[PDB]
């Protein structure tokens, strides 16, 4: 460690985090609003697609006020949404056992939730310092995205 770092975290991080949603918005005659996405993860130059608990009601939609999830088929153009997708994980190998890493994202509107390799549970923050397991797998209790606008079409 030969660099000055007055910030809680490392250089700002080695794993970048990208999510890719699509909302589109329901019509006022009738089209049902959808929302879908991956999550991506760049690491020593290869990309990952990360894995989620369930197939079904993984994640959250919420507008600002409001903690009250918004049905995918009644979103709205023109509303900033924040999209919080749950049980999160990451498979990046056997080879990448037990290393400590530091996801981010070069996304200002992505933020986690998880347990840090302290211990610690962190929220809704910029980066989170993981230690990998012994098959190279990251957890994380959340990713949300704010900022998502449904596209009328």
């Amino acid at each position: 460690a030969t660099t000055i770092n007055a910030s809680s975290s490392a250089i700002k991080y080695d794993v970048d985090v990208t999510p890719s949603v699509s909302a589109v918005a329901a019509n006022t005659p009738a089209i049902a609003g959808n929302l879908t996405g991956t999550i991506s993860a760049s690491y020593n130059g290869k990309t990952y697609t990360a894995n989620l608990k369930a197939d079904t009601e993984n994640a959250t939609i919420t507008a600002a006020g409001s903690t009250t999830a918004v049905k995918p088929a009644e979103l709205a153009a023109g509303v900033a949404y924040t999209v919080t997708v749950n049980d999160v994980s990451f498979n990046f190998g056997s080879e990448n056992a037990g290393k400590t890493v530091t996801l981010g994202s070069a996304n200002s509107n992505v933020k986690f939730t998880g347990t840090n390799s302290d211990n610690q549970t962190e929220t809704n923050v910029s980066t989170l310092k993981v230690k990998l397991d012994q098959n190279g797998v990251a957890s994380l209790t959340n990713v949300s995205i704010a900022n998502v606008y449904a596209i009328n079409t």
